[PDB]
């Protein structure tokens, strides 16, 4: 099991990277860094993830997906401006 | 006590990406004013006046009414909680 923390930048108004891959049946720590001037969310509904991150702040979350597939990542505030991504569990 | 339906005056406030229009509104103390909040932007926004205990979230392309009856004169900060740092703020003057 990797000690690697997966880092995701939230900026105005996009995720970087906008595709991430995490291992099935393992705990992965994600470091969510909001480098933008707006509040953003990191939301993966089908994985039960919904995190709000203040501008200039970061949060760690731990995810342990049990089903392989490609899951929708969105920011709830900016979905219509293209702030979405794909989270691949394999 | 009875009055006709929708007697309170209505002030429209536009929420767009990322500003309020108008960004200064004046409302009478100890009277009810209705605020019609219209989100004309592509982002979710809030209409938040912390010192008046107001916090309304409006989804893109939607609208919401809120009626307020402030008890103290002053100038209150209006913000969008998501975009305050992008300049999305205003002033609510109660007099
Ligand atoms: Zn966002
Ligand atoms: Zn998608
Ligand atoms: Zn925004
Ligand atoms: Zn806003
Ligand atoms: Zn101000």
């Amino acid at each position: 099991a990797s000690a690697k923390v997966i880092e995701v930048e939230l900026n105005d108004d996009y995720f970087n990277p906008n595709v991430i891959t995490i291992p099935i049946n393992e705990s992965t720590t994600l470091l969510l860094k909001n480098k933008g001037k707006s509040e953003h969310t990191f939301t993966i509904k089908k994985l039960g993830i919904d995190v709000v991150v203040e501008s200039g702040k970061e949060k760690n979350i731990t995810v342990k997906p049990k089903s392989a597939g490609t899951y929708e990542l969105i920011c709830r505030y900016h979905l219509l401006k293209g702030m979405e991504g794909k989270v691949i569990v394999k």
